[PDB]
C-alpha cells in the first residue's frame, strides 16, 4: 500500500543499534528487489536481490561512489519467494549493516561509506507492494 519506490528519511542519518524494518510482499514473477541507503547522491549500501540473473536467485550488495559502483558482495542465500511476505531488518552496528529476512540472519555488508551521520535517506523500490518501512533504536 505504500507506493515503490518510497523514500524514507532517516533523519541525521544512521547510528550503531538504529533498526530499520521493510515489511511487504513480493510480486508474483518478481525480477528484483532494492534497498538504497544514500549519502546524497552516493549509495552506501545497496541491497539487491535478483530473482533471475542467469537463471539463479542472488543477492548482490554495492557501493556507489561518485556514480560509480564498487566490488559487489554476492551471498547464495535468497531467502525471498515471489508472491510472498516478507520482513526485512537492517540494523546498523558499529563496523556493519547486519541484515535479517522473516527473523533469520541473513549477511553482513562492512561499511564503506564511514560517515553514517549523512546516509539519511533510504530508498525501497522494485517488484514489491510494500506494507510498512520505520526505524527504531534498539
Ligand atoms: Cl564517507
Amino acid at each position: 500500500a505504500l507506493i515503490v519506490p518510497y523514500n524514507l528519511p532517516l533523519p541525521g542519518g544512521v547510528v550503531p543499534r538504529m533498526l530499520i524494518t521493510i515489511l511487504g510482499t513480493v510480486k508474483p514473477n518478481a525480477n528484483r528487489i532494492a534497498l538504497d541507503f544514500q549519502r546524497g547522491n552516493d549509495v552506501a549500501f545497496h541491497f539487491n536481490p535478483r530473482f533471475n540473473e542467469n537463471n539463479r536467485r542472488v543477492i548482490v550488495c554495492n557501493t556507489k561512489l561518485d556514480n560509480n559502483w564498487g566490488r559487489e558482495e554476492r551471498q547464495s542465500v535468497f531467502p525471498f519467494e515471489s508472491g510472498k511476505p516478507f520482513k526485512i531488518q537492517v540494523l546498523v552496528e558499529p563496523d556493519h549493516f547486519k541484515v535479517a529476512v522473516n527473523d533469520a540472519h541473513l549477511l553482513q555488508y562492512n561499511h564503506r561509506v564511514k560517515k553514517l551521520n549523512e546516509i539519511s535517506k533510504l530508498g525501497i523500490s522494485g517488484d514489491i507492494d510494500l506494507t510498512s518501512a520505520s526505524y527504531t533504536m534498539i
